[PDB]
């Protein structure tokens, strides 16, 4: 329940992030503000009219017309809200998967349960999913910290960053060797198991589960659209 | 003028869309809303009141009591707000980037500037969101099925199909009767570079700071 707390914490205040960024973008943009970009009462096949007869601009007009009852960025400003920082990060190590059931998944490994049972009962799924993100989040900053590099610097420092070497390094700062103990464990005196591809594999899992947990709406139209182009081989599901 | 206005409406509408979303998850949230089932402040610990002393908790309760003035789901609701669908989709053909600069650079091929980096950054995003595709719609595919899946839609054949029907030809050519790909590719570049904000913000500064010493580099 502690931790249930701090979990939707956390959830609430990525939602107060995105909700803030959200309202700036609407409060500024160029069609809200003025009539300088979109004149009023223009004829019903031009665009400006479209466009303003849009439940959108009916919604970022309204918000725009309520700041004098409460202005959403002043909350935030007065409140001393900060994106990046909050007094609850000194309960926990790195970012919190919101879904307990969800971190627990990322760590587990390989009477009965349906071998489709057994695969929710395993990180496999994560693993793939959170390599995939995991790939993109890197060269997101890599492309974007480094603005004049060519396709060769970027690769390269990216697969610095991504090999399972440097993954097994993030796995021992994450203490996710302890994060793998149960009932049974080697004696320090017996040889122990191969562990650093699982080791290496819980944090790509990881990463999966952050992102199932966060994915909302920032790049639906995008997947929409790609899984629109995909329908015909989505099908083949046999 | 048309094109620089549906270029504005779409980061509008997609700014909408995010407000409805975090909205809606900031009215409903277990911590604001008044059953308290988490027993927030009641346990009486350290951490409770940690996070009841933060600007986030003030800023959300401060929204909820708002709600009889202005509720912003009521707000949308109300408008018949859709977030898949507008009026304006008669103008595309596909997503739309909102740089028009941008848009440009993602269709110069690689040996000056050039799409390169674009096609880099996109190749990875195309994958990550066929890999988030086809996870959450196979609940119950074991990873060999999902990578099967996902590699039968990333794979440059389909890419240049996809560059076919997208007509992205015709963009590139007039005059006369593996780079189509590389534009697909670079597009998605374009469109993730003009709607990356703040969803996978936490992540990408943990993986920044955990990456900072080979970024030093």
């Amino acid at each position: 329940s502690n931790e249930l707390k701090v979990r939707e914490f956390y959830r609430l205040h990525n939602a107060c992030v995105k909700l803030k960024e959200s309202i700036k973008l609407i409060y500024e943009n160029p069609l809200v503000t003025d009539q300088n970009v979109l004149n009023l009462g223009t004829a019903e096949n031009t665009i400006d009219y479209t466009i303003l007869n849009t439940p959108t601009l009916n919604v970022a007009k309204t918000l725009l017309g309520n700041r004098y009852s409460l202005d959403l960025i002043d909350l935030f400003q007065s409140h001393d809200f900060k994106d990046s920082n909050t007094d609850v990060d000194m309960f926990i190590k790195y970012p919190v998967v919101y879904d307990e059931n969800l971190e627990n998944l990322a760590f587990m490994h390989k009477a009965h349960l349906n071998d489709a049972q057994k695969t929710q009962l395993s990180n496999e799924r994560l693993e793939f999913l959170g390599d995939s993100w995991l790939g993109a989040l890197v060269s997101y900053i890599v492309y974007t910290r480094f603005p004049s590099a060519n396709e060769g610097m970027l690769s390269q420092m990216k697969e610095s960053i991504v090999n399972n070497n440097n993954l097994f390094d993030w796995s021992t700062k994450l203490n996710f060797t302890k994060r793998l103990q149960g009932n049974i464990a080697t004696p320090t005196r017996v040889v122990k198991d191969k562990m650093s591809k699982r080791y290496a594999d819980c944090v790509q899992a990881y990463i999966g589960a952050l992102v199932i947990d966060r994915f909302g709406t920032e790049f639906l139209d995008i997947k929409e659209w790609l899984e629109e182009l995909s329908e015909k081989k989505l099908a083949k599901s046999s």
